[PDB]
């Protein structure tokens, strides 16, 4: 299992609003900046969001991220079909000294 | 202790070569295709190399990976002063059906 805990899929249809959720602990999410990221087998990994809600340049306003608490949230609207993909959180963990990543939520655009 | 072996730091003078290692099994490294990314805290963390070989678009070719048996390499050719950031590997890790990361390595623009 993984450190950090994502729902292993999300599906919804164009146009529509999706939100991914990780949750942690006091010692990763609580304190640690979050970042998410996407793979498509096939093409290239990319990183999406950062220091909790920050975009990448050329990550568009689709996308954005919000941290309360121990968990953090994914948001992506305007739901395109290029959006498939495993999307994954990751932060700082200061009781392991060590980064951890959540297992990954697979998005299925139907 | 991180699944992956990478150097803690390397360091080299602007225009040089770099060369940074990562080391797994046959489970990871060996059979699996590996990415690298890097992070300078402040700014947005960055895919530079994916499927052992490959760059993100919009990554320029003095970056590039090998991989051959259980490691996998970056280089950095024409070392800039923006280079300097933490570099890490991950793969695919067949034995814990997860990805796994590298440690990181600090790299220091001298
Ligand atoms: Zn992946
Ligand atoms: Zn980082
Ligand atoms: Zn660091």
């Amino acid at each position: 299992q993984s450190v950090l805990t994502q729902p292993p899929s999300v599906s919804a249809a164009p146009g529509q609003t999706v939100t991914i959720s990780c949750s942690g602990s006091s010692s990763n999410i609580g304190n640690n900046y979050v970042s998410w990221y996407q793979h498509l087998p096939g093409t290239a990994p990319k990183f999406l969001i950062y220091d909790n809600n920050k975009r990448p340049s050329g990550i568009p306003d689709r996308f954005s991220g919000f941290k309360s608490g121990t968990s953090a949230t994914l948001g992506i609207t305007g739901l395109q079909t290029g959006d498939e993909a495993d999307y994954y959180c990751g932060t700082w963990d200061s009781s392991l000294s060590a980064l951890v990543f959540g297992g990954g939520t697979k998005l299925t655009v139907l």
